[PDB]
Formats: structure tokens, sequence, C-alpha cells
């Protein structure tokens, strides 16, 4: 840091600049940090009797952490539109981080009034691990983001983690991390903190949608030179006999043509409808779910593999867990009606990824003979096969930007299943805490742990700046594209704006896929 | 958990100075660090008196 109590440690920077090829964004927010857990660590675990699936064991810490991982932190609704309408892809490159204008307040709750005053000599300490030595919590899509709207103020969320358990009990291999055991940087009023970071090379995210379905790749005018088996028998006299005929596949045969490629893999979902009348009356929620089984307990696959949500001309149906779901403004935690949630749509991927609610295809179950008749069965789960292409899941406007790839001997197509960018060395976790200030010890000496501290909290401003790389488009498409538009009719409230009471709200999910490409 | 070192007494003779609780005998061990709060007197009387102050601001660090 630098200088005094009266001097300011940083300016407010929130802006976006568009350079053409690369592009740069900036934002600044205001935060407040409480003391958590009365300055002490605690182990936490599952509560008494619980399902074998719900057991957990871990620790909670006094430390907080910053999360900018959602897009809406970085991009405004309009800045989001020189991106998704004008471009075929984007990726991050490098970022900056800064804290400044730190001030610490102590509070006195005596009687029915609470007085608050500056504590000028108190400190707040911050570090960034950057060696990836801690359990990495970010990327699990928790709350506690920097707000989407720059004028809001937010608390910093508390930090904690989980470790191997058996039931509600720990195992010998289970690990315990003390955050005090790292070098950090102690800051007072008039001290600031910075670091900078560089993304590893990662593929552009695909903001295009395809103009060709994988099942139609070819010229309708010209027939193939390959033959397929067409008729298996022919009438002879009164009744048929076995005769094999072959054919070349034309535009009337398009079903039957040879191809060089296959659709992507599927792991199948249950289908439900937004119209309440079509759905069965029972509780199938947990029973009818698709799950995976790991170490004797069952977990839902909430996003699951990337698959189209519905087929043509059914907009009413979506996979049970297969989609992301966002809440509207002020929605509650539990048991809330469908009118409150916002359900995203995965469609444009129909052309490669198969629909999530249907089988991959059909396969032959048996060997035919004279007295046996051919039999097939549906394959509801398919792994990856050579010659198989697919697309990934869209990032939308608000959702995960990145995730940390687990450190393991093998992995396949690491792009993460919620969306965004898989990173082996992602942006490091930033951790922050209030330094404990003891209160009025006894006159005689005693060896005991202090239970008594001054009650205080801190606040300041944080800033983030990321540099993005863009991919422009050369398209010879003659006719116009599909663009993201706001409706021009009159309305009581404007979208993406404060209401009369001053609560900013986001009307609908906005994906990145509009501009079209050929497959 | 236990003694790292001890100070060997200053004497004309000693035998195998390694200390009996454990650890490292040292003739010049790490020196003692000593710390105190400076007394701040409180509100003396107007007329002069020669006496030792019994009254101080109550403070800690
Ligand atoms: N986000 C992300 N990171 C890395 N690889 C990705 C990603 N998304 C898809 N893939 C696929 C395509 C790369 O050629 C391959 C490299 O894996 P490995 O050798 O890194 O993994
Ligand atoms: N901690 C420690 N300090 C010194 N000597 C030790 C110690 N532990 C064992 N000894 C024994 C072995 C040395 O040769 C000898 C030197 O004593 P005097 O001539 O120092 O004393």
């Amino acid at each position: 840091g630098a200088d005094g109590v009266g001097n300011s440690s940083g300016n407010w920077h929130c802006d976006s600049t568009w350079m053409g090829d690369r592009v740069i964004t900036t934002s600044t927010r205001t935060w407040a940090l409480p003391t958590y857990n009365n300055h002490l660590y605690k182990q936490i675990s599952s509560q008494s009797g619980a399902s074998n699936d719900n057991h957990y064991f871990g620790y909670s810490t006094p430390w907080g952490y910053f999360d900018f991982n959602r897009f809406h932190c970085h991009f405004s609704p309009r800045d989001w539109q020189r991106l998704i309408n004008n471009n075929w892809g984007f990726r991050p490159k490098r970022l900056n981080f800064k804290l400044f204008n730190i001030q610490v307040k102590e509070v006195t709750q005596n009687d029915g009034t609470t007085t608050i005053a500056n504590n000028l000599t108190s400190t707040v300490q911050v570090f960034t691990d950057s060696e990836y030595q801690l359990p990495y919590v970010l990327g699990s899509a928790h709350q506690g983001c920097l707000p989407p709207f720059p004028a809001d103020v937010f608390m910093v969320p508390q930090y904690g983690y989980l470790t191997l358990n058996n039931g509600s009990q720990a195992v010998g291999r289970s690990s315990f991390y003390c955050l005090e055991y790292f070098p950090s940087q102690m800051l007072r009023t008039g001290n600031n903190f910075t670091f900078s970071y560089t993304f590893e090379d990662v593929p552009f995210h695909s903001s295009y949608a395809h103009s060709q379905s994988l099942d139609r790749l070819m010229n309708p005018l010209i027939d193939q030179y390959l033959y397929y088996l067409s008729r298996t028998n022919t009438p002879s006299g009164t009744t048929t006999q076995s005769r094999l005929q072959f054919s070349q596949a034309g535009a009337s045969d398009i079903r039957d043509q040879s191809r060089n490629w296959l659709p992507g893999p599927c792991y199948r979902q249950q289908r439900v409808s937004k119209t309440s009348a079509d759905n069965n009356n029972s509780e199938y929620s947990w029973t009818g779910a698709t799950k995976y089984h790991l170490n004797g307990r069952d977990s839902l696959v909430n996003p699951g593999p990337a698959m189209a949500s519905h087929k043509d001309d059914e907009e009413k149906f979506f996979p049970q867990s297969g989609v992301l779901i966002f809440g509207k403004q002020g929605s509650e935690k539990t048991n809330v009606d469908i009118e409150k949630v916002m359900i995203t749509d995965e469609e444009e991927i129909r052309t490669t990824n198969p629909v999530a609610t249907e089988q991959y295809g059909s396969v032959s179950t048996n060997l035919q003979r004279g007295n046996r008749q051919a039999a097939t069965a549906d394959v509801n789960t398919q792994g990856v096969l050579p010659g198989m292409v697919w697309q990934d899941r869209d990032v939308y406007l608000q959702g995960p930007i990145w995730a940390k790839i687990p450190h393991t001997d093998g992995h396949f197509h690491p792009s993460p299943l919620m969306g965004g960018f898989g990173l082996k060395h992602p942006p490091p976790q930033i951790l922050i805490k209030n330094t404990p200030v003891p209160a009025n010890p006894s006159t005689t000496f005693s060896a005991a742990k202090f239970a008594s501290f001054i009650t205080q909290y801190s606040t300041g401003q944080v800033s983030v700046e990321i540099e993005w790389e863009l991919q422009k488009e050369n398209s010879k498409r003659w006719n116009p594209e599909i663009q993201y538009t706001s409706n021009y009719n009159k309305s009581v409230n404007v979208d993406f704006t404060v209401d009369t009471n001053g609560v900013y709200s986001e009307p609908r999910p906005i994906g990145t896929r509009y501009l079209t490409r050929n497959l």
C-alpha cells in the first residue's frame, strides 16, 4: 500500500473498451466482511439420521473469499451484445485484481442502541494461494457473486470445505487445512492489494449455431455410387420367397444413405412438460431420476452430458435435470412454483447432439435364420465411438465462466458440464479475514484460549479487469441472421432495469448462440 | 512438545551438559525478550505534592 489515513488508495474503474480483435472489461463493487465463527475453526458434518447419500464431513473457517466467476459480473446487457451478435467465439486471456479503500469499524451493542466507530489501527489480511494447495471451492456455482448491477453492495461469503467420510465419521486419510499457515499480507487503512494472472491457452467458446444437420450433409441432386440392402424378399407365385435386392440411395432414399459421421453420446433423461396436465400424478422426482453410483451412495447428474432439450415443434417438454434453471427476482429457496423459475433452452445443438429424452438408436439383438426373425432393442446410453462429433453446452449470460479440472491420471474432453472453460490452473482463490483484536484480559496470568474479542467488521472496494480474445466471422450467407432483440412494444417496466422500488432484475436467460455457421 | 534448549549454568565445571529434560544445552542461549506497557498517569492534583502516584490510566496492548 501507500501513504496516509487521509489519502485515498484507489480510483473507481468500471468501463468496457472494444478494440476489435481483443476486448477488455472492468468493474468495481463495494463489499462488507463480517467475522465468522467467532475467530475459530469448527468441524461440521451431516446431522444425525440422514440418507446415506446426504452424509458429509468437513470444516468451516473464519475466512471469506471473493467470487467473480459469473459472466454478469463482467459484462453488462448491452456489452454482451457486441459479443454474441457480432462474433463466432471468445475466450479469456489475462486478468487483474485489486483491493483498496479499506476501513474497519468496531461496534458497541450496549442497551438498545448500537454505536459504530472507526478503528484506525486494526488490520485485514489477504492472500492468494496460487499453488492450488487448498481445496478448490469455486466452480460449484454457489451464491456470493459480485452483483450484476454495479451500484449494489454485497457480503463476502464464508469459506469451508469437505473431506472423505464414512457415514458422518472421518477417515484416517481425511485432511485438515489451517489457513493461518500460509503467508498473507496484512492491510490497514491506506494499504492496497493487487495481483495479475494469465489464462492458459483454451479453445474459443462456440457462439455459432449450425446451418446443417448432421443427418443431411450431401447433394440432393446426385445419387451415390454405394449400394444398401433394400428389399429382403420378393413375391413368387402366391407367397414371397427370400431374395436380396440392392439399391443406390437418391433424394427419395435420403434416410438410407452412407455417411462418414455419427452423433454424439447420450445418457438418457426423463421428460416432463410445462403444461401441468400431461405430467403423471405421483412422486417420481427422486425415483425417476437419472443417477450415478459412487461408493455406495447415489447422486443425481444435474446438468448431465450435453444434449438437446426437445425435438422439432415440441416446446413444452424439457429433461428432468438436463437443463440449467435460474430463479427470477426474489425467488425463495425451497418448493417454489414454475412461474418463479427461468428454464434455459438447449435446442440449436439438435443438429449434432441427440435429444436428451430419447434413445440414441437401435441395435440388433440376435442372429436371424430361417425359423428365427430379426430382433432389435433400443440403446438408451452410448459412450464415445470413433467418428463421433458433438457440441458443448452454452454459457448463457449468468453462469459459470470456468471450472478447475481435477488433478487425475486421465480425463476426456475436459470442457466442464455446466459450461464454460476447463482450466488446469484457474484463477486462484482470494481469501480475506478480519484480524482478531482481544479485549481487556485479566490482571493475573492464565493460560487459556481467549473467548472475548472486540466486535468489528470491515468494508472497502474491489476491482476486476479481464482481457478477452474475439473471433470474427466471414460468412457468405446471403439472407439475414437471427439477432438478439429487445421487444419494442410498450410495457410497465424496461427489461434489465430497476423498478419503482429500486431492485434490479433480469427478465430472461440470454445465450451466446445466434450467428449461424455451416456444419 | 517440550524443551528445545536450556542455559548451561555458569560454573567452574560440568559434565556432559546436555540437559536432563531434553534438547540442547547452550552457554549463550536465545536471549530473553522483555516487554511492558509504559505507565500513563491520570489527572494529578493542582497543588504540588511529593508522593508516588497510585493512579494511572487503565490500558493494555
